[PDB]
Parts: C-alpha cells; structure tokens; sequence
RNA sequence: AUUUGGUCAAUUUGAAUACAGAGAUCAGCAGUUCCCCUGCAUAAGGAUGAACCGUU
C-alpha cells in the first residue's frame, strides 16, 4: 500500500550534447552513489534533492 | 382565257445501261467523374498494452 508515493516532472529541457550512451537504469546505497553516477554522463546537476 | 413552278442521279457515250443508290438490329465489359464502404501502404498524429532486475 502506497498512497504516500508520488512523481513530478522536474525538468523539462534542451541539453546541448546528450551524454546518455542508453537507459542505465539502476539502484544505489546511497546518495553520494546516486550523484557519483549521475556524474558519469559529467551531469550531477539533474538531481534535486528536497 | 393560255401558261412556269414537273429534268432521277451514277456508269458507258461519241443515246444506251442502269432505275433511286447501297450495313442493320439486340447485348456485354472496361474506362471518365463524384460518393460510400472495406484491406494495405505511405506520412504524420494520437491512445494503449505487456514479469523484473539490468549495464560498466
């Protein structure tokens, strides 16, 4: 049962060049991870955290 | 009171032969245009489905 869970649209954009080679989905321990990878494509950015 | 409205053409001629003059009728199908339905393609544009975790 989850009635909490919820989605937003946080961006909706033009990038300049799309580092993305596919869709890596994946899961993280942690924060820190999640930003490390997000860091891979040289884009952190995308994450806001709330 | 009379009379014109009355010349067959065609051919053989240097009047004879001709004798009115030479496809019909019934029925398909396709195309042309517009419309409607149906299936497919092409673009575009939606709507939606499908277990479960993915990739350095």
């Amino acid at each position: 049962d989850m009635h909490n869970n919820s989605i937003s649209k946080t961006w909706e954009g033009y990038l300049q060049d799309c580092k993305f080679k596919g869709w890596f989905m994946k899961v993280c321990n942690d924060q820190d991870s999640l930003l490390r990878t997000l860091g891979q494509f040289d884009s952190e950015h995308f994450y806001s955290p709330v």
